[PDB]
Formats: C-alpha cells, sequence, structure tokens
C-alpha cells in the first residue's frame, strides 16, 4: 500500500488528502524524538526509540507549548498563526506531503517554522504543504522544535539546560529525514531547508553550525538571518535571563541545579506567564528565550564566522518584504494601533525609534532618527509612520539579512535574492502595515490556488511563479528553468548585487537592495555605538 | 562746490567720476585712522589726527599689506581679488560715492570686504561703488582693515597685541562715519553695513558686539556670518599661533614682549611668507589670524550670545550662492584642477572630507561621508565632486549662516533670506564650481550694467533688481517697495522659514533653506565629537 512506510525507526500508516481535485500522501505527526518532558525538559533531544507495530500517522500532533496571542480575539489575522492543535511538551513530530503515485528519488524540501523563537507551529492552515508537494512534485516536510524557555534556556556550563536545544531539536529532525526519506521517495542528498522569521534564521544558523551542515544540500531564507539582532544572545545574557526566569518564579538561585529543579517542577503555563519579564529592555522585536553563541553549536561569533568564511558553502536563496517592521510596531509602539491609519506625532516617532533600537545610547538615537526623518515635512504623521516602519525592518530583517547576503556570497556557490512588495488583495490588517512580515508564506505554499479562499487570478499566477522558483531551485540550485521565455532571476553577485522583485507586474532587475540604509545599520551605527 | 566738504577731521576734495552717462562725486582715500606703523603695528588702532588744509580724496588709497594669490597667473578669475594698488601698512582709509547733486539726508550703506581675514581691498574692480549710489541714489562708503597678521595676531593679556585689531578698524570707520557722513548728504541714523564671506562674518560680529551696535541701524550678510567655523579662534589658539608664527621667523619666545617686538622689527613680507604655517591642521577654508574671542570685543562666547540674545535687535537680509565651497577645493583638495571636469574618485572624496572637516575624529568624517555618498552610484566621479562641493559649502557657510538666521530671528525686528543661483554667463571658471563663492557681488554693485562687460540683458535686470532690494531694505528695513506688481520677498520666520532664489528665472519662495543638511552639521555633528 502507497500509505504504509518501513523506515529505521518503524513502520508508519498516512492518509489520502485531496488537493485540487487530486489526491496525494499525507504522514502526519511522526515522531523524530523521545518527549522531552520531566526530567528531560531544558535537555537536548533523545532519538526517538524504534517502535514494532504501525504507526499512525493520520493526524497532526500537538503543537509545543507556547505564548498565545491574545490581543485581538477573534481576528483571523492574528489567530491564524495561534496554535491550532492541543499544546503540549510532547510536541516533537514532523510531517510529510508525499506526491502519488510515490516518487522514487526526489527533490525534498523542510520547512522551519518562525515565531520568534518564542512561538510556532508545523500545523497551521498557512504551512499545509499539500499544494506544493502536488504542484511541484516534491516531498515537502514540515519539522517542530521547542520555543521558549522549553527551547532556548541557557545556563551555559549545565548540561541540564546548556541553551540552544530547540535548534538540536531541528537538527534531529534533519537526521530523521537525511535517514529515512529515501522510504518516502525523497532524495536525501538533494534536501533543500526553508524558513521564515526565527525559521529563516534558523537555516542560516545550520548552514553556519558544524554538526548540521552535512544534514541538507541548499538553504532557503524568508525574512530572517542567523545574525539578526534578535536571533540571538551571549552566554551572559542567557543565564541572566535564565535566573532572572527563575525569581519571577520564586526559585532557589544558590545553583544551576537548584534553579533548573526549581522551573522542572512547575507546569508549562507558569514559565509562559512570566516570559517576557525577563527582557533587559522596554523594546519592540526582542524576544526572551533565543539561541545562544555557546562555542558548540556555534564554535565563535557569528561575525568571525561570516568573515573567515566558517560555514557550510553551497546555493542559497532568500528575501525580504517590504514592511517587515509593521506587525511589532502595532503590538507595543505609542500610536499604532488596528484600526485607524496611525498617524504618528514626533513625540511617539521619538519613543518608537527608542523601544526599536534598545541597546543605543541618546547619541545612536539620534542617528537613527536623523537618518530617517524628513526634516522638510518632520510633523508627518504618514512619513513618521512610514519612517518608523522603515526602522523596524531596515534594523532588524533587511539590513542584517544584507549583511548576511553579501558575506555568504563571497565564499558561496550562488546567491538568488528577492523583495516581495506584493500586498494581498484579501488581507484583513489595515493598509498602513503594507506588506507584513510572514505574508509571502501564503504564496510560497500555494494558497492563491483554492478559489475558496479569495484571492485574484494575478495572485494565483505569482504563487504558481514563486512556487516554481522555490522547487526549481531545490532541485538544481538554481531558480530558472534551463530553457524558459520568461526573463531571468539573476545570480547575486559581491560586484553586481541584483536582485528581482516579487508582485503581480512584470517582473524587474534592481540592485543594492536598500544599500543607503543598511550602511547605516551595518557600518555607521555599531561603529558609533562601540566608540561611546 | 559740490567736491569739497568740510568735516569734523578737516576739508577733503573729491573727484567727479562718470557712471552710465551721467556723473557723481567721489571721494577717495579719506584717513579714518593713524597709520599703525612702526610700534603701532599689531595695537588697537588711534582716531586720525585732524589736519588743516584740504585732504586730496581724488584717488584710491594703498591697500593694506596681505598674501597675494599667485595660483594662476594672468588669470582675471584670480587676479580680480588681488590688491590692485600698491601694498602699505598705511592703508587706515574709506571711499565714498555720493549722488549729484548732493543728497542732504539719504540712505547710506557702507560695505566691508571679504577675503578670509587674510586678505582684501577696498579698491578692487568688483567693490566700484558708483554704480549702486547713482543708481539707487544712496551714499556708497567702502572702509578698510588690517588682515593677517597686522590684523588679528592675538596675544590675549597684553596690550600691544590683544586681537581684533582688524575689527577695531572696521569700528573706527564706522564711527567716522556716523560722526561724518552728514556733512556729505548721508542720514547717519539710516546707515546699513554690508559685506561678504569674511566681511559677513564681520557685519554679523558687529551685530554681537556691545561697542559696534549702536554705529549702524541694520546689517546685510552676503555667505558670511559671524559663528563660522573659520571666522574666529580661542584666546588659547590664536596665542598659539602668534608663538608659532615666532617661531617660524626665529623669534625669542621667552615673552610676549621678546615676540611681539621681534614681530614687529620684521618686514611685512617676512610675515606673510610665513603665514600660512601656522594651521594646526591639514585643511581648506582655514586661516590664520582671525578674530579672537576675548571676553571683550566679545564679552562670551558667539553660541551663549546667540541663545541669550546678547545683540543688536534690528532687521537683516542675508544669503548664499550655490556652490560656497567650489574655489576651496580648487585650492588645495586632490583631484581638483582648473581646467579638467574635476571627476573625483572614492579615494581624493576621502582625502577631500578629511581636509573640510579638520577637526574632526575619525567616526565624525565617516558620519560626513556617509550623509554625502549616493551608495547606489558611489563611483560617480560627478556625484563625488558635487558631493564634496555641498560638504565644504553647507559646512563652513550655508549651516553656521542658516544657525544664526533662526537665532536671530528669535529676536530680530524683521530676517529676509536668500539663495542666489544664477552662474554669470561671462564667468571664465569652469562649470565645475558653479555658482561661486563672491560671484553675487558683481550683481550687488551693478556691473551688469555696464555693455562692455559682456553680460545679457536678463543679468541686467537681476543686477537692477538686487541693488533695488538691498538700497530699499537699507533705507526701510524692507526690501519690498510699498506698492509694487513685483511678487513679494516674504519675511523669514520662525515658524515658516520661508526664503527666495534669486536668478533670471521669475522669482519663487522656497521654506527650509538645506534643512536636512545643516540638522546634521548644526545639531547632530557636534553633539558625536563631543561624545567621542
Ligand atoms: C471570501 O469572501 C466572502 C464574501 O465577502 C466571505 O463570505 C462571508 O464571510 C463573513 C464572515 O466574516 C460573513 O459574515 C457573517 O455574516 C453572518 C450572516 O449575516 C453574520 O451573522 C455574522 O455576524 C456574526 O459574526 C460577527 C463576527 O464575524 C459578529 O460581529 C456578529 O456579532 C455576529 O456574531 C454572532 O456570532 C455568534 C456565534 O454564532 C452568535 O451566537 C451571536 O448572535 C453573535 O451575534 C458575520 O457578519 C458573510 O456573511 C459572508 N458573506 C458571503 C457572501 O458569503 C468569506 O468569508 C471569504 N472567505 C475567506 C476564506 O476569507
Ligand atoms: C559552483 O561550484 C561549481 C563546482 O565547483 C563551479 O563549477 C566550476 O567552475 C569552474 C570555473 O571557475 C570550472 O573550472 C574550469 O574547468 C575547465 C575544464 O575542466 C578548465 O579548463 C578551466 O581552466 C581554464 O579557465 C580558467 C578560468 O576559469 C583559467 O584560469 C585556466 O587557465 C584555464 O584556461 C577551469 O578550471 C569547473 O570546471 C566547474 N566545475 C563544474 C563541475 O562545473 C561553479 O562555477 C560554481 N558556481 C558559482 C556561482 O560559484
Ligand atoms: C488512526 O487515527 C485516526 C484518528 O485518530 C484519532 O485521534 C485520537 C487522539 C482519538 O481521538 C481517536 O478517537 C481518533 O480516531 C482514526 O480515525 C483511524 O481510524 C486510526 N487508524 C488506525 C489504524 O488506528
Ligand atoms: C505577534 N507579535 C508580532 C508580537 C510582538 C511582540 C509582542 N510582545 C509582547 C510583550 C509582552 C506580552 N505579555 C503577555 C506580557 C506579550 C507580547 S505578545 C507580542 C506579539
Ligand atoms: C583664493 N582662495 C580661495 C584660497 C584658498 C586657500 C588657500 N590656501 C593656501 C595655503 C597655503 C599657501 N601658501 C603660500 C603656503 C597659500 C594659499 S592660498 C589660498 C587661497
Amino acid at each position: 500500500s502507497e500509505l504504509l512506510v518501513n523506515t529505521k525507526s518503524g513502520k508508519v500508516m498516512g492518509t489520502r488528502v485531496p488537493v485540487l481535485s487530486s489526491h496525494i500522501s499525507a504522514f502526519l505527526g511522526i515522531p523524530f524524538a523521545e518527549p522531552p518532558v520531566g526530567n528531560m525538559r531544558f535537555r537536548r533531544p533523545e532519538p526517538k526509540k524504534p517502535w514494532s507495530g504501525v504507526w499512525n500517522a493520520s493526524t497532526y500532533p500537538n503543537n509545543c507549548q507556547q505564548y498565545v496571542d491574545e490581543q485581538f480575539p477573534g481576528f483571523s489575522g492574528s489567530e491564524m498563526w495561534n496554535p491550532n492543535r492541543e499544546m503540549s511538551e510532547d510536541c516533537l513530530y514532523l510531517n510529510i506531503w508525499v506526491p502519488s503515485p510515490r516518487p522514487k528519488s526526489t527533490t525534498v524540501m523542510v520547512w522551519i517554522y518562525g515565531g520568534g523563537f518564542y512561538s510556532g507551529s508545523s500545523t497551521l492552515d498557512v504551512y499545509n504543504g499539500k499544494y506544493l508537494a502536488y504542484t511541484e512534485e516534491v516531498v515537502l516536510v514540515s519539522l517542530s522544535y521547542r520555543v521558549g524557555a522549553f527551547g532556548f534556556l541557557a545556563l551555559h556550563g549545565s548540561q541540564e539546560a546548556p541553551g540552544n536545544v530547540g535548534l538540536l531539536d531541528q537538527r534531529m529532525a534533519l537526521q530523521w529525514v537525511h535517514d529515512n526519506i529515501q522510504f518516502f521517495g525523497g532524495d536525501p542528498k538533494t534536501v533543500t531547508i526553508f524558513g521564515e522569521s526565527a525559521g529563516g534564521a534558523s537555516v542560516g544558523m545550520h548552514i553556519l553550525s558544524p554538526g548540521s551542515r552535512d544534514l541538507f544540500r541548499r538553504a532557503i531564507l524568508q525574512s530572517g538571518s542567523p545574525n539578526c539582532p534578535w536571533a540571538s544572545v551571549s552566554v551572559a545574557e542567557g543565564r541572566r535571563r535564565a535566573v532572572e526566569l527563575g525569581r519571577n518564579l520564586n526559585c532557589n538561585l544558590n545553583s544551576d541545579e537548584e534553579l533548573i529543579h526549581c522551573l522542572r517542577e512547575k507546569k508549562p503555563q507558569e514559565l509562559i506567564d512570566v516570559e517576557w519579564n525577563v527582557l533587559p529592555f522596554d523594546s519592540i522585536f526582542r524576544f526572551s528565550f533565543v539561541p545562544v553563541i555557546d562555542g558548540e553549536f556555534f564554535p565563535t561569533s557569528l561575525e568571525s564566522m561570516l568573515n573567515s568564511g566558517n560555514f557550510k558553502k553551497t546555493q542559497i536563496l532568500l528575501g525580504v518584504n517590504k514592511d517587515e517592521g509593521s506587525f511589532f510596531l502595532l503590538y507595543g509602539a505609542p500610536g499604532f494601533s488596528k484600526d485607524s491609519e496611525s498617524k504618528i506625532s514626533r513625540e511617539d516617532f521619538m519613543s518608537g525609534v527608542k523601544l526599536s533600537v534598545p541597546h543605543a545610547n541618546d547619541l545612536g538615537l539620534d542617528a537613527v532618527t536623523l537618518q530617517y526623518t524628513d526634516w522638510m515635512d518632520d510633523n508627518n504623521g504618514i512619513k513618521n509612520r512610514d519612517g518608523l516602519d522603515d526602522i523596524v525592518g531596515d534594523h532588524n530583517v533587511i539590513c542584517p539579512l544584507m549583511h548576511f547576503v553579501n558575506k555568504y556570497t563571497k565564499f558561496g556557490n550562488g546567491t538568488y535574492l528577492y523583495f516581495f512588495n506584493h500586498r494581498a488583495s484579501n488581507l484583513v490588517w489595515p493598509e498602513w502595515m503594507g506588506v507584513i512580515h510572514g505574508y509571502e508564506i501564503e504564496f510560497v505554499f500555494g494558497l492563491p490556488l483554492v478559489k475558496e479562499l479569495n484571492y485574484t487570478a494575478e495572485e494565483e499566477a505569482l504563487s504558481r511563479r514563486i512556487m516554481h522558483y522555490w522547487a526549481t531551485f531545490a532541485k538544481t540550485g538554481n531558480p530558472n528553468e534551463p530553457h524558459s521565455q520568461e526573463s531571468k532571476w539573476p545570480l547575486f553577485t559581491t560586484k553586481e548585487q541584483k536582485f528581482i522583485d516579487l508582485n503581480t507586474e512584470p517582473m524587474k532587475v534592481h540592485q543594492r537592495l536598500r544599500v543607503q540604509m543598511c550602511v547605516f545599520w551595518n557600518q555607521f551605527l555599531p561603529k558609533l555605538l562601540n566608540a561611546t
């Protein structure tokens, strides 16, 4: 039977799922590790013990324990990202969509969800892999990994809570795929890992980390890169936050063992309830428990690894959306609300700058303010709003990615860069938020092919074009068809720095993506903060 | 006789001069002080001893001793600014042009020449006051003052060389005009002082200095303001430069008396020959012997005087040219030459930035570089050239003036601001230099009315318009005619910051003259240099 596959861990039975008037196979909720519960909370994951009999892989697994956004109850724009399954610490599972009839040895794509390392689920409607698997004839995997304190509490020096264990979850799923995807018709020497935001940062982290490099062929990073200011902390800052978490829960803090034992006695929701209290600064686009620069998963600082070419050398395809910042200004920055145009005063602009660059002295804040203010028209509430939007996007996503891109391309085997700037016609978020963080994903996963979801024909065409770029890149290391009528997505090079836009209009090639702003963020501002 | 005038210092006899097919009177080379020679070198000026008989005022006086530009021998563009009379330390004279028939009590305008406080002459062709006096029916005075070490060598604490004596020369000429211009038909309660560059800075200095305020009614500043980075030094820096001058001439340096006595034994050309050796930095737009912040002429720092409203409160009319910097890049900055388009490489751009902001650390230099570089096209030699041109103009002229303007207008009785951006059709300098420092002067003095000089009809009209604005402002405190068909030159206000352009095209009102750049120069950069 086509729904029965014998793996090295045991037999799994999948389910036939309908998709655009046809069908494919799905193997949902396959375990790749032992449940990380009890004394295993905060520990590195263990490989799943093989089972006899047949694992029922007909339904989605639990989602990992996480903070649940209730800022807009009932609102699809926000709840679309929340867990849609029961939350559990028993959450280390992966999902596989397989074309029918079963391929012999085809391109594999492994999805890594985002959510700021504090949230995320493999099971979101918007991550349904059936449309991509069916349309591009690829084996689509989605993995899971622990988030929040559960995945990233870091007490460096301790083996009970070393940090980075959520990244190790990801690596174990990748190990599992590497070892077993052949039985589902996947080619394990042609695996592309891809992810958005924290998932994109995660992808770049597996490129960097020696222990992950051998488990995949190439990579796609969407609106995220490993050097993002929010995506990692030092061992000292990780340690401080873990101790602050313990302090919030009345833990004994005399030793790592005392602290960890206390944190393991707590119910998951007790940890989640105080998780946001441990940030060092009043800030936006900052998350409590994230990867840690430990000297193990990351042998040295990310920047020294990038400058010295200490990373997997392969092909990468990556890019950003036009208005990455807007989500994070809505959730915390004064003057921004969901149901107004959010025209920002000078004062709220200043407050927004302070929140956007929490690690900066007054001179730094002035520098940012100068750089993003039109002084011919400084009381224009639209310009202040959009300027803040750009600050948050440039600092947290675009400029870190452009730094990564430029560093990677010196040593890599091929870079393809995109700027996604189409606002979906059926967006429920207000116009001022623009092309929002995470809203290219639905095009990547092919949702505009479903008529019931109210996309335009032009949007269907954009989704097909993106899916085919992604899958063709996964298969060959080049998103362009060997012989096509379409104009080419050009290679990104050190010299010419070319990229394309992704939208419903005819494709255009541009150069030097937001270079003026990114020289400020990547070269001037750091040098300024280091000097004062 | 119309050419004979009795003053409080004695009788003067002038000469009839032709002007645009008519005639007016001229009283040239009238002494307003004792010759500052011998033991009087470096001293404050003494009032001229009254004379019996008739002073022959038929010819121009000597020019003050100064460095003579020989960078382009034979070239009118440069030599037009050099001394056209014999140079002498005996040079404290003023010139008066008087309408015919002699007025009873009319508007007086007193011209103060520029030249970086190291050069300048009252007698230049381009300062011939006859066209302005004749056309606008004003009594036009031009004064002189000591320049270089002779006018500004400063050993604070000493009464033999206190500094600022060139400014005191100017003040004495203004005292003389105040006391005697009535006999030439001038109204001494309606005297406007005006000047360009160091002359404009000088005008603003007489506005600030308590001892000069009462000697004039209103002021016009052209491409200069008292707070310009090149226009003053501290007492300590003045002292250091004077000692360095002595060191260059093998002087005894054990005391102020020893140093000063040595400097007085030297011929004027010996001082001039080493004058440029005492600058502290490799720089452009910096001059050796300039006014000094002494606590006497200037009671406190210029900035504290400006913030507290410690200055003459009256009407001011002032402005700048489009390409103030180009002259100073030609004379020293690598990559710039007179007979090429002077396309600048990145490396020469960097060198130019270093020379333009000599007082800046590397972070400061980076900040300037970032601010004036198009990072989409950073190897464009035209953009690098023009960017450097703007750096030099913004830093040295426009932004200091805009700071002065904004500070003055809070307390003043009326501000009128202009941006002069017409390139003369008969300019001998190359196109890349644009609208050059000092090339509005010829329009102010009415030279385009002379057919032989090869100006266009449109340029004649621009000159008449400028002369009439200047003279009407001098007369009334407002450049606009009570009832005119022309559209108004609007008042400059704190709120709206309006100004006009001056060119052959129809006049347009603009706002916030180069505000983006001047926020950088006036607020950000100083704060940056103070912090590191
Ligand atoms: C594609 O586009 C189509 C067409 O635009 C969309 O189709 C429609 O979708 C909306 C849903 O947003 C639907 O609106 C409902 O209509 C009902 C019938 O008139 C209303 O009764 C209902 O109101 C309830 O929900 C609102 C919140 O959404 C509340 O504000 C309101 O108070 C009502 O709440 C009631 O709910 C509880 C629980 O039942 C009840 O006990 C209480 O009494 C309470 O009052 C909605 O307004 C449209 O009618 C649909 N239109 C058409 C033509 O089909 C479709 O959604 C789009 N598809 C996608 C995928 O986006
Ligand atoms: C990604 O990596 C692949 C594989 O590493 C890489 O493909 C390789 O490109 C190089 C070009 O630099 C090829 O090297 C050439 O091979 C031929 C035939 O074997 C030689 O004759 C060539 O030597 C001549 O030309 C040189 C200039 O390139 C001269 O310096 C020399 O004097 C000779 O005249 C040259 O060595 C190599 O064959 C391919 N390999 C494969 C398997 O295709 C690809 O370019 C990389 N892509 C990116 C975007 O980085
Ligand atoms: C496999 O599982 C299917 C659905 O799984 C279910 O989930 C658990 C938690 C219970 O709620 C259970 O009642 C559900 O059935 C079944 O529909 C299917 O029959 C199962 N097949 C086999 C062979 O076990
Ligand atoms: C969905 N997005 C983008 C975001 C962005 C920032 C955020 N910051 C918070 C800070 C505190 C907090 N508490 C419950 C204390 C909850 C949240 S939720 C949240 C959601
Ligand atoms: C006419 N203009 C704008 C300028 C500008 C700057 C200048 N710098 C100099 C420096 C040294 C020097 N020496 C003779 C040593 C002569 C000059 S001349 C000179 C003329």
